[PDB]
């Protein structure tokens, strides 16, 4: 049986292949739609400071510039969306 | 309402808080208290292996060298994690 913990990491691989192509990536198109429908109230904190999540996430986690987003890189991302709620937990304002 | 993705990462920012002191860091006998805890059946995959993940694990993710876990470094382990996962779900033996 496996933990909640053990539970939630695996339910990121099993999200990750939701939006891959192919070759094992997530394209553009497909990191927004991930995104919306992932990490939605994360995106409307977001706005209603004024920051559009979606216009830069791509640029800025496609690190090697090969227009794909791999599962490095969408750790990455992980990463950045759990760094915000960790700053949120010690009353900073969220997507800070 | 929070979507599983989003109840994950705030999940993994309250189980860092299970374990931290005073300092906002996680010492050396409380992050294998914390493996032991939330990832039994990935130690359990490991030493099934011959790998006792708990010798060198805060060796390993003390990249800074202070004794110390803090939160990157916490994110850093659950991408190890993730990607032992990440393998798995392509076909690779747990733990390699
Ligand atoms: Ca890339
Ligand atoms: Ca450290
Ligand atoms: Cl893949
Ligand atoms: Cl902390
Ligand atoms: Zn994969
Ligand atoms: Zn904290």
């Amino acid at each position: 049986s496996n933990t909640q913990a053990e539970r939630s990491i695996i339910g990121m691989i099993d999200m990750f292949h939701k939006y891959t192509r192919r070759d094992g990536k997530i394209d553009k198109p497909s990191l927004l739609t991930m995104m919306k429908e992932n990490f939605p109230n994360f995106l409307s904190a977001c706005d209603k400071k004024g920051t559009n999540y979606l216009a830069d996430v791509f640029e800025k986690k496609d690190k090697n510039e090969d227009k794909k987003i791999d599962f490095s890189e969408f750790l990455s991302l992980l990463g950045d969306i759990a760094t915000d709620y960790h700053k949120q937990s010690h009353g900073a304002a969220p997507c800070s």
